[PDB]
């Protein structure tokens, strides 16, 4: 058992809807959507941005001009002083909840006592790369506009995409297609339930559009049937388990978490939503990425001197209907506790956003609920997973 | 109060750094994993750490240029036998993102996340690559659009609409620093570069690397024959009349460290040899328009918290990213120009921006040791307007 050296408490927790590839948000760079993000949550934490001691962002893939400015870009529009340092992190999948632990981390050493931590990402705008150009070519030579995007999506150490990752793990998990496709309706039909009732209300921080207001998850089907699914092919692999309609889908989007002390909460009057009670971050086999929420879900739940059973809301970031459901027969999750409103199969993966979204998901949907406890994770390509637990104040 | 120890003791039990390609030069085909790669296994090396004790790899590494680049850190840990189990985060505090990984390191050894970390910093400018953005969904007949030269773009700070250079010549207007005092400092960077290599003061962190076969150890950049009077004719780059040239700027350039830290639990369960013990550090917003002065209040910070003055530093570092900028700092703070950058720096080696942090680090171990010094401050400005600082006190 580990405690955090220091009291952390969540002040404020907001998230852009999520864009689909080229869709609604496509015009807005990650520093945009996570300004969006953050700006909500310091409005809706009541959260002047001059207590902001420290600003830490999780974005992936470089996708605009200004991308290596983003977190200090972020600090600096939405008025945090600039004294206030910014850092940018990447821990690919897992770089929402990663920017909140660093923020623990800042704040258990007494470095900072209040943090934005945002994730965000921009995969409609990720670049075209053309390399090796500088100094001279060949004649013959094969240059590529190569897709940042997707090349992104192959983890070269094992030369595996990331969805054969996921295939892998249906393999060894012996998950059916059938299944796969059954948990991909599922998540659909929980999105869609879960939007119409309100639930992401408090959580969303609605972006004007080119003018309209955006504050739907655009990426969402919720006409699906199990029909339409069982008739897509696999994209990857010859009977393969995963599909365009069981994936995770690719899309832009933004979160912002807003963490203080106990100190700060005291001192600046700010309203706690939750307690930041433990994480934990793993490595595991590169070629089995998605199976990293259950060395991070353990190891969390093991410092923090919880269980499984003790969790009232489990999040598994859905990255492949396959990789979730490998996680959920790991661990033996309850699924009436697991996922309960949709996740990234209907709603999109914006690669540094996820973690926030559900992070910020798990914040309101606890206390809707009267929950005590909520553990959020996600899977991270290269081999690691993440895990945040919160407990309801 | 104003005084904070690290909760912990954190020890550098080892610090190499590559030697420092050109743009374009010996270097430019590997990848900042690779160059990573070659500074964490010699890390490993040098400070007999066994890779199976590294409980966290942490990489700065600013403009992501290579196909694999999103999984740097991941790649390099697994690549030098650190075990799949150990996690890998990669950092971006631009300029400084070398110490910073220190930085992070410190702080999961401070909180019992981790015993040892790997904490390294990278850069390939010469594979920073072309960009082609808004072609995914269509174009627009008649739109200009553009192969867009991601290092160049990266070089302006669009908060402000300034080129890195042009904060630069910000500082020597504000600080009445002259042309002629610019090139002077430079033709000293030059200088005590070349002394240094020639003495062996780069031979203990150097990790020198085979290229195309030719042993490289030697960095390339530096211009040895350099004299005032060539300096004194290069035009200005950025601003008609201005202070910054190609001769008194930092070099474009391709490099990597490593600082292997560990826990005092670890360094006694391990036999490690610590050759520093991290005191302190500190990391400061300035304002972006005159970013270079970001080691003003991070030294500042760094010294109050760990209850030292200047005076007490036996070697200053500040990463030379232009003369002008540099001098800025030298005179806002009255550094000792005897114990300043004592064996050259950016102008000389140039600046791979997530490799720098680590090479100074890396040197100021090394060079303090060699010279029985007690406490020594690494420092760098970050373009958007920060600063860091780490000061070390040897073992
Ligand atoms: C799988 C993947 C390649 C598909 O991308 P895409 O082809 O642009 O996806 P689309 O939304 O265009 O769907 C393609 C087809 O499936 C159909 N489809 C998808 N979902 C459907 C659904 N729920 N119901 C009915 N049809 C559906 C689409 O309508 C389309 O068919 P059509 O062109 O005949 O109309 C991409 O989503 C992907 O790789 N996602 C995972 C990203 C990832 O790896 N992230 C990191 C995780 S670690
Ligand atoms: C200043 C800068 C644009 C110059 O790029 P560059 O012109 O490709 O650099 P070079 O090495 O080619 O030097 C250009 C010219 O100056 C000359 N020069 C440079 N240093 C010299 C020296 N010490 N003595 C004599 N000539 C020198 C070169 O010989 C060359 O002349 P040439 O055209 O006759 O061959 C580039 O180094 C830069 O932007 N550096 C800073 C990067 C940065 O901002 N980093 C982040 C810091 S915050």
């Amino acid at each position: 058992h580990m405690a955090l050296l220091r009291g952390v408490f969540v002040v404020a927790a907001k998230r852009t809807p999520f864009g689909a590839y080229g869709g609604l948000l496509k015009d807005f760079t990650a520093t945009d959507l996570s300004e969006f993000a953050a700006k909500a949550a310091l409005s809706a934490g009541k959260v002047s941005p001059e207590t902001v001691d420290s600003v830490i962002m999780g974005n992936v893939l470089q996708s605009s001009s200004d991308a290596i400015y983003l977190a200090r870009h972020v600090g600096l529009r939405v008025g945090i002083p600039k004294e206030t340092p910014a850092l940018t992190i990447n821990r690919l999948c897992g770089s929402g909840f990663q920017s909140i632990v660093n923020g623990c981390q800042e704040i258990c050493v007494k470095e900072a006592e209040v943090v934005l931590c945002g994730g965000t990402e921009s995969m409609s705008q990720a670049p075209y790369c053309v390399r090796n150009v500088r100094f001279g070519t060949k004649l013959g030579s094969d240059i590529k506009l190569e897709d940042s995007l997707w090349v992104s999506l192959t983890d070269q150490h094992v030369q595996l995409p990331m969805a054969m990752t996921a295939e892998n793990l249906a393999v060894k998990h012996k998950i059916s297609r059938e299944e796969c496709d059954k948990y991909a309706l599922q998540s659909q039909q929980r999105w869609k339930a879960a939007n119409d009732a309100g639930y992401f209300n408090d959580e969303m921080a609605p972006i004007e559009v080119k003018k309209q207001t955006m504050q739907v998850d655009e990426h969402a089907r919720p006409q699906t049937t199990l029909e339409q699914l069982q008739k897509l092919p696999p994209v990857f692999k010859k009977d393969g388990t995963v599909t365009a309609g069981n994936a995770s889908g690719v899309a832009d989007g933004a979160g912002a978490v807003i963490i203080a002390s106990e100190d700060a909460v005291k001192k600046h009057n700010f309203t706690p939503l939750a307690r930041i009670v433990g994480y934990f971050v793993s490595g595991c086999d590169p070629s089995i990425m998605g199976i990293g929420p259950v060395p991070a879900i353990s190891g969390a739940l093991k410092k923090a001197g919880l269980s499984l059973k003790d969790m009232d809301l489990v999040e598994v970031n859905e990255a492949f209907a396959p990789q979730y459901l490998a996680v959920e027969r790991s661990l033996d999750l309850d699924i009436s506790k697991t996922n309960v409103n949709g996740g990234a199969i209907a709603l999109g993966h914006p690669l540094g956003g996820s973690g926030s979204r559900i992070t910020a998901h798990l914040v309101h949907e606890l206390r809707r609920r009267g929950g005590k406890y909520a553990v959020g994770s996600a899977c991270i390509g290269g081999g690691q997973g993440i895990a945040v637990i919160i407990q309801s104040t």
